[PDB]
């Protein structure tokens, strides 16, 4: 597998606050960003194993990058180029956030610091709340995306039958802002039956669970991105069959992938 990066994984490795790749960062100004509000790019400094897949992450309604910043280096240190974005306005709705995520991914191919560190065929989108609805919107607009991970996603669009991207839907059991019954689980149910997809509900969690480090969110996001952005079979073991972590109150999937 030419996209395999890093040593063979374990539970400890996917839980790591920092994986083996040392991470640096660079800024995209608001004016440099066409179609989004700027962002921070986190990237592995080690180029000796080849190029990396790229991930764009959107915050939710009223939020800046500070609510998603922890994901940037935590994911990048597993071997990914990750951009955490600011939106055009903090009031932007999910469809617009989806366009902004795509614009951020397109920007990485032009950025002088990271354009030669990225494999242009291996990209993914993630987001919190309205940014998670944006991740689903971006996947619906671009069927070549390799992974989509909405965290406590919110969207008025409930039908995702046009998505062709492997999608991990992360819900919070006690979310009152984006209740799983009408948001996260509804999205899972309308994604195609023939898609590689999973729904992971975090026990006892509120809508804000993604705003500060959460090991369960990180470890399964990392395993999902490794499996689908890197085609890394070594990570299938964490996704299929259902993980038994106490922090997970429900897991649904189309395993085996």
């Amino acid at each position: 597998n030419p996209y395999e990066r890093g040593p063979d994984p374990t539970e400890s490795s996917i839980e790591a606050v920092r994986g083996p790749f040392a991470v640096a960062q660079t800024t995209v100004s608001r004016l440099q960003a066409d179609g989004f509000g700027g962002g921070t790019i986190y990237y592995p400094t080690d180029t000796s194993q080849g190029t990396f897949g790229a991930v764009a992450i959107s915050p939710g309604f009223t939020a800046g990058q500070e609510s998603i910043a922890w994901l940037g280096p935590r994911i990048a240190s597993q071997g990914f180029v990750v951009i955490t974005i600011d939106t055009i306005t903090r009031l932007d709705q999910p469809d617009s956030r989806g366009r902004q995520l795509q614009a951020a991914l397109d920007h990485l191919r032009t950025n002088s610091v990271v354009r030669n560190r990225i494999d242009p065929n291996r990209m993914a989108v993630m987001g919190h709340s309205m940014g998670g609805g944006g991740a689903l919107s971006a996947a619906a607009n671009n069927t070549s995306l390799e992974a989509a991970i909405p965290l406590q996603g919110w969207h008025t669009r409930k039908n995702w039958s046009s998505v062709r991207t492997p999608t991990l839907v992360v819900g919070a059991q006690l979310d009152t802002i984006a209740p799983v019954s009408s948001h996260s689980e509804a999205f899972y149910n309308s994604l195609p039956s023939d898609l590689d997809k999973a729904y992971m509900e975090l026990r006892g969690a509120s809508h804000l669970v993604s705003n500060t480090p959460d090991t369960t969110t990180a470890k399964y996001s990392i395993a999902w991105l490794k499996r689908f952005v890197d085609d890394d079979l070594r990570y299938e073991q964490f996704l299929c069959p259902a993980p038994d972590d106490f922090a997970i109150s429900e897991y649904r999937s189309t395993c085996p992938f």
